[PDB]
């Protein structure tokens, strides 16, 4: 009970816990005191020298590593190998959606087109493709894939993206060696930096994994995200439901999990196929249902108003419900204890990517010249899955709520006019004081949500428009804040703004790798009022994160001027050197730092007073 | 003194003693025992719902990480990233030989020259640059450049020198899923993987260790090789010395460490312009002494016969001796402890790599464009640092030992005239029974090179000849066994073809990064033959391996086909699963396994039994 606020949540763990089946609540509760020296970062396992561990001891011994690095090196090394692994996370998702255009661009992916012409376009003439207005689409879509391969080589001074950044950030990320290269270079470079006997000095190797994180938020995640809108289409705002609720007792229930619409969006098209449509009502089935987990869900609320079933630590209990006819999972955030508890179930867990393998689970590997017959195989073997139901285990436990999703950049600037205009003059009135991206996971340490919401219901309060990405997507629809509506639980300005724009005081802008779309938004706010990002009225928060995804998330934010909250700490604590460069020393590097603070509303009265430092800076009330 | 088997070590590990100077010997005690679960590799780390433990207990907790992980995927995790880092250690030296000879290729390295013109022809041909024979050299070294770029990109569906493996071995690696495609991409699809809830099956993790570390062998480190020889020169037989005694009281000593001979070469360079010999005479100084540590000795060895001074564990003591003026470091396997024992004398710790910052050392960044004026400023450092040498506290403790360097595959095969044919008739009549590469580090962990050197001598004794690399140079050239003298130490068979090429019985094939060569050679006669690597009588060990570059060459020995002895195992045995198939499952994957052994009699039995079955498979005696 106490591990969520949500009623759903909490019908299916007291339902799991009369089925006896473990979550990943029990599973916490284990692992719980964790090691002092893993959570502290103050272990090193980099070489069979050691491995080693840093004592404050009186003897004196145990000080240093048996190669002599000391607690602010392995600390920042693990640090940077942690960052690394967040960046690459998403770089491999940026790196299939170019491989993904490149095969609707040669023709070999049935069933793939090329859905915004006009933003392939546009996005090829900015990376600067020639006469990308008028020639035929494949062909500039055939350049625009050279373009963001060549951003995946060794070649490059500084990734395509980045010139949306202000002359001014692009300077100082040159002076400070911080400018990203290359999406894999900067990745690789992390990991050499970090074997024994290279780079020995914490202050250089936090500066490579801001690099490291900067070419994700500017490079893997900012193509990832681009190139989906251009091959699934621009999103639109448009209106959905969340919760577990999205499950029908009286449909053949497909769940998908993971990151990558190049498979989700393929088995929605399998579902609408009139033969396929036609087995699951022969099967007995009123309907064929797909409901979103994690960011592919995400990504397909945005792109299609798919329901969202739920986000991280829903994803057990989806299954508990006993209507999971099947998971259709590729890669990243996806547990896998859930291949256990489907195998407690009649449900299909079927894998679809070859970095994504799990012990035990029906392996159908989709790839674009392939999909459309393969996800149609997909859907078929749920739809036998859901005939082998048993409906005295069913308890789909709550009533979907309703939410507006499909806030991308687009739309906002459309919702606006064309023009930024009327956002840059509804923050100099004060209407809108600022703008917090609250992102990020959650972590079963943190009562499911609970920060998540509060910060949120604080935030629009004080007149501070929130933009919702990842997990929070999940938390401000169930709790009524992603509706027109919920303009009345903001304050007067905000609220105001809301009903005028018939937008929701937060706006959901996607997946974990839609956070560049925030990046995109901030540079061009930076851009037109000719400052830097880190003098725009900004927050970045991520109050139960877990993932080296979002630490990624919030270390690029932070490097690229965006005060950042965390609710946790990351395993850093062991050095007070590289802890005060994070809290307090990056603040005059790149003109922000890291705040972490548990109580929500701390964390809103300090994100708060970063924005009004920056009003003040800027001549506003 | 039971810390090495080498008196130039006992003497300074006393001196070090009584001037109360620790050692890595002293802080290898300090950090034992180790902690258990870091050494079994049943600890997680990969994010904040842990970190995490794996435990074999009896109320059944702590078997599971948090998200559902068991130790089989934990243990595989950790190893895949240590691969990764040890890959990316050589993928990165590899990128700045590409980036020299571009700039050399441009016209913009003053004191850089393409030193070995026939072989950029040869290698630029090999690859696909058309004309390569006759176009004007430094247009062929462009596309050359071009290629090897293509390499650390993502467009590739093999690596370019993949080639040289045997037909059969490239069919076994597309069918596997090993084919290494950039070598970029592959470390960064190792951190993907490694994320938590992606690759959740032990097996597919090992595969791409695997494609890694293939990655780096087949790719960071032959393209390494390759364009070293052409930047600096390819290695021809020749005779130098070894051990603490080279270096000399009456000289200004300069000690070079790491592993790139982009800086070695040209400090070499300037201590040989008559301004510098000459500032060094008006301080002093009866000459510039020049001595190698690690692999970038090794190189300089290799290709000017510049005496190497030690390998890794000499290298704290190199300083003890009082007569090091300066060492000139860039990057791996250089222990930050250097700057502390530095920091006792008057010794110059100098810093030339942006990747290899140590926290208080003389940073004097050296680059292609201006390292012809920085290493000169180096030596005027040094030169300084020599007249603040004290004269009470200088023991230089042995006299050096003459050895032979220079075995490149092209020494090789120029030595047998053009053929591989003598080599492959001294095998068939059994002479040269098989060959053994022993590469890898030191660790303190065992009694200094007794066991690299007893395992040579033990090869050797069995008509069994040894190409050594990496730290087991200075060991064997220490035992007198790099001279062709060494043959009545060879079994009779071995013995006879030694003094019939004039060769040793034990061959220098450069550094760590040169086992590349292993792999070519290896190819060629497995080419020439029309069978696979996994056919030929070879073998692989690391008697006293540390680091992870050296675990990612064992990792490439054997996917490659090369039975690979380690004197030490990885951070795995939490696993029997992961243990199992490192030992046993992987014979019948890839033709070839791990063998752990610490008693270097029992691994040259192991690796002998190998060559045997490989030489009746052949039909051979
Ligand atoms: S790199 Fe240094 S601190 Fe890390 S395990 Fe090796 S010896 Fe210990
Ligand atoms: S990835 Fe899984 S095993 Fe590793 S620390 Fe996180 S929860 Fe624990
Ligand atoms: Fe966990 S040391
Ligand atoms: Fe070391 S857990
Ligand atoms: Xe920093
Ligand atoms: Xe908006
Ligand atoms: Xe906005
Ligand atoms: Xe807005
Ligand atoms: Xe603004
Ligand atoms: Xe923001
Ligand atoms: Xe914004
Ligand atoms: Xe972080
Ligand atoms: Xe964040
Ligand atoms: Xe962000
Ligand atoms: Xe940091
Ligand atoms: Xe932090
Ligand atoms: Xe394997
Ligand atoms: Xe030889
Ligand atoms: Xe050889
Ligand atoms: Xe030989
Ligand atoms: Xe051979
Ligand atoms: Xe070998
Ligand atoms: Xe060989
Ligand atoms: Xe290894
Ligand atoms: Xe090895
Ligand atoms: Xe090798
Ligand atoms: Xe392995
Ligand atoms: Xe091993």
């Amino acid at each position: 009970r106490s591990r969520s606020i949500w009623d759903d949540a909490h019908a299916m763990l007291e339902k799991a816990k009369a089925e006896g089946i473990s979550t990943v609540w029990d599973r916490a509760a284990e692992q719980t005191p964790a090691c002092k020296f893993c959570e502290l970062g103050t272990t090193c396992r980099n070489c069979i020298m050691g491995p080693c561990r840093i004592a404050n001891r009186k003897d004196g011994k145990m000080r240093l590593g048996v190669c002599g690095a000391d607690a602010d090196v392995i600390v920042a090394r693990n640090f940077g190998r942690f960052i690394a692994g967040g960046a690459a996370g998403h770089s491999d998702h940026g790196r299939d959606l170019i491989e993904t255009l490149e095969a609707v661009a040669e023709g070999k992916a049935p069933g793939y087109t090329i859905r915004d012409v006009a933003k392939l376009r546009r996005i090829a003439a900015e990376l600067g493709v020639a006469d990308a207005a008028t020639r035929p689409a494949h062909d500039v879509a055939a350049d625009l894939v050279t373009i963001c391969y060549n951003d995946f080589g060794s070649r490059r001074n500084a990734l395509a993206f980045l010139a949306r950044a202000p002359q001014v950030r692009r300077d100082l990320w040159q002076r400070l060696g911080m400018t990203p290269r290359g999406v894999d270079r900067e990745i690789a470079e992390m990991m050499h930096r970090t074997h024994m006997g290279c780079d020995n000095d914490h202050t250089s190797l936090l500066v490579h994994a801001a690099r490291t994180a900067l070419a994700d938020g500017w490079g893997g995640s900012m193509i990832g995200t681009e190139l989906s809108d251009i091959l699934f289409g621009t999103p639109r705002p448009r209106q959905s439901t969340v919760n577990l609720g999205v499950l029908r007792k009286d449909a053949v229930n497909i769940l998908v999990h993971g990151h990558n619409p190049v498979v989700s969006e393929m088995i929605l098209a399998a579902t609408r196929e009139p033969a396929v449509r036609q087995a699951a009502q022969d099967a007995g089935a009123a309907d064929i249902n797909v409901a979103g987990l994690c960011c592919t869900g995400n990504e397909l609320l945005m792109r299609q108003g798919i329901p969202m079933a739920g986000n991280h630590l829903m994803t057990e209990l989806a299954i508990v419900t006993g209507a999971a006819d099947a998971i259709v999972a590729d890669y990243q955030c996806i547990m896998p204890s859930l291949v256990q508890i489907a195998a407690c179930y009649h449900t299909r867990f079927v894998t679809t990517s070859p970095k994504g393998r799990f012990t035990g689970a029906t392996h159908v590997e989709v790839h674009p010249h392939n999909a459309q017959e393969r996800c149609r195989e997909i859907v078929m073997l749920a739809i036998d899955a859901y005939t082998r139901r048993d409906p005295a285990r069913v308890d789909i436990p709550s009533q979907p709520v309703s939410i507006m999703s499909g806030f991308s950049n687009e739309a906002i600037l459309e919702a606006l006019g064309g023009t930024p205009k009327p956002l840059i003059d509804a923050v100099v009135a004060g209407q809108i004081r600022g703008f917090v991206g609250i992102v990020g996971c959650n972590n079963p340490k943190i009562r499911q949500d609970s920060a998540n919401v509060t910060l949120t219901r604080e935030l629009i309060r004080r007149d501070i428009m929130v933009l919702a990405t990842g997990c929070v997507t999940t938390a401000a629809g169930k709790a009524g804040l992603l509706v027109p509506e919920a303009a009345s639980k903001a304050g007067e300005g905000l609220a105001a703004v809301c009903r005028s724009l018939g937008v929701p005081p937060v706006l959901h802008m996607g997946s974990c790798v839609d956070n560049s779309r925030i990046l995109q938004l901030c540079a061009l706010l930076a851009t037109t009022l000719g400052v830097d990002i880190s003098d725009l009225p900004v927050g970045a928060s991520s109050p139960e994160w877990y993932s080296e995804k979002a630490a990624a998330i919030a270390m690029y934010a932070v490097a690229s001027g965006i005060p950042t909250h965390l609710g946790l700490p990351p395993n850093i604590l062991g050095s007070e050197n590289v802890t005060a460069m994070a809290l307090h020393g990056l603040q005059d590097v790149v003109g922000a730092a890291f705040m972490v603070e548990p109580d929500p509303v701390k964390a809103a009265d300090m994100l708060e007073a970063h924005i009004v430092a920056r009003r003040a800076r800027l001549g506003l009330t």
